[PDB]
């Protein structure tokens, strides 16, 4: 009934069916799928992607779905760290396909928990020893660069409603991005969706307004980026461990209580979620500041690091 009606640019963004080879599925979701692709001529050379298509059998209302997804994805347009639209094949001839760049690492709560044992504050010389090891400037950059995302979202006033590192995705060069695998995740077998009421929602990241009344704002969404920087800072642990989510945690988190420090946290960053934290949504920081005072952290953990 909504986005999916939205104008469609086909000269900028229509891919011939016939470049793209389909390959091995990477994701399964209740209604769709993503699928590892390559595709010619996308950006005369051959890339890697990801094709977010329906399961056989779909209806008109997952169809209908899908559509509104890409129209979402274009409008929103492009930055550096939102997972980039490449192309759409939807003329006549086969299936509705949505090609975004391709994240080879995954989401960042597995790539994060692959990475306990190679982790390190600051690399000491020889540095080799620390091969590819996750540092301090690792986890405060990837928090910079989901702020920059969020800020950029914001100003296309969108609002995410879903942000967690499981819709962070890791490429190449240590760049992260923001998504939402909508369609293509299964909230009805995921552990971090909660059923309340009718639908399954991400409780353990949605602020106290939204859990309460519903409100859905970029306040909200500062909130769970603040959930977000705990997994950054846990290495990708799950948030309120071991904490019954019912009915006494709502209330509770209403009432003020936070979760603790998490193992590789800073004390500016244990602030920083606390911050976004603020039971008053109008107390938050605003993404431009966050983007500000992470941006302050990753040159404070430098002078920290001046071995070279
Ligand atoms: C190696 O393992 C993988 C690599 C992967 N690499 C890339 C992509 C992958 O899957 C996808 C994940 C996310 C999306 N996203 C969308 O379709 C999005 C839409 C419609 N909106 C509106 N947004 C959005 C963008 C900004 C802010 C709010 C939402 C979206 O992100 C598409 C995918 F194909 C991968 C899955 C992998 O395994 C599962």
């Amino acid at each position: 009934e909504h986005c999916e009606r939205l104008p469609y640019d086909a000269s900028k963004w229509e891919f011939p069916r016939d470049r793209l080879k389909l390959g091995k599925p990477l994701g399964r979701g209740a209604f769709g799928q993503v699928i590892e692709a390559d595709a010619f001529g996308i950006d005369a050379t051959c890339r890697t992607v990801a094709v977010k298509m329906l399961k056989e059998g779909a209806t008109h209302s997952e169809h209908r779905a899908l559509m509104s997804e890409l129209k979402i994805l274009i409008h929103i347009g492009h930055h550096l760290n939102v997972v980039n639209l490449l192309g759409a094949c939807t003329k006549p001839g086969g299936p509705l396909m949505v090609i975004t760049e391709f994240c080879k690492f995954g989401n960042l709560s597995t790539y994060l928990r692959s990475k306990r044992n190679e982790f390190v504050p600051y690399k000491v010389a020889p540095e080799d020893l620390y091969k590819d090891f996750l540092t301090l400037e690792h986890l405060i950059c990837y928090s910079f660069q989901v702020a920059k995302g969020m800020e950029f979202l914001a100003s296309r006033k969108c609002i995410h409603r879903d942000l967690a590192a499981r819709n962070i995705l890791l490429s190449e060069k240590n760049v992260v991005k923001i998504c939402d695998f909508g369609l293509a995740r299964d909230i009805y077998k995921d552990p971090d969706y909660v059923r309340k009421g009718d639908a399954r929602l991400p409780l353990k990241w949605m602020a106290p307004e939204t859990i309460f009344d519903r409100v859905y704002t970029i306040q909200s969404d500062v909130w769970s980026f603040g959930v977000l920087l705990w997994e950054i800072f846990s290495l990708g642990a799950s948030p309120y461990p071991g904490v019954k989510i019912d009915e006494e945690f709502c209330r509770r988190l209403k009432e003020g209580t936070r979760m603790r420090a998490p193992d590789y946290t800073t004390p500016e960053m244990y602030q920083t979620m606390l911050d976004c934290w603020h039971g008053e949504p109008s107390q938050r920081p605003t993404f431009s500041e966050l983007v500000e005072h992470l941006g302050n952290l990753l040159q404070a953990n430098a002078q920290q690091d001046r071995h070279h």
